[PDB]
């Protein structure tokens, strides 16, 4: 759920999930359209695609557990949905960490009309 995802983001990147990554670019937010703006936006597009493969799951409200094995995210055993939702999110947190260097404030609160083009999952 969003509670585990936002805490995963804060732990990995130092930034709070909201407003750093809930209004960034074309994909960090709610749905998405167009061509992702930068590496950080590409993490959100791949995240959106990961959730997109889990149609009878509910990634915003179904809670999972994860532990830190020295810094590494380890998803705990749960239902089959929770396991898969945890891997989508852990991949996004690591993607956000890997691209902290190119994170740009110019892309926070980015206008919709600028999200142009087509990209498939």
């Amino acid at each position: 759920s969003l509670l585990e995802f936002g805490k995963m983001i804060l732990e990995e990147t130092g930034k709070l999930a909201i407003p750093s990554y809930s209004s960034y670019g074309c994909y960090c937010g709610w749905g998405g359209k167009g061509t992702p703006k930068d590496a950080t936006d590409r993490c959100c597009f791949v995240h959106d695609c990961c959730y997109g493969n889990l149609p009878d799951c509910n990634p915003k409200s179904d809670r999972y557990k994860y532990k830190r094995v020295n810094g590494a995210i380890v998803c705990e055993k749960g239902t089959s949905c929770e396991n898969r939702i945890c891997e989508c999110d852990k991949a996004a947190a690591i993607c956000f960490r890997q691209n902290l260097n190119t994170y740009s404030k110019k892309y926070m609160l980015y206008p919709d009309f600028l999200c142009k083009g087509e990209l498939k999952c």
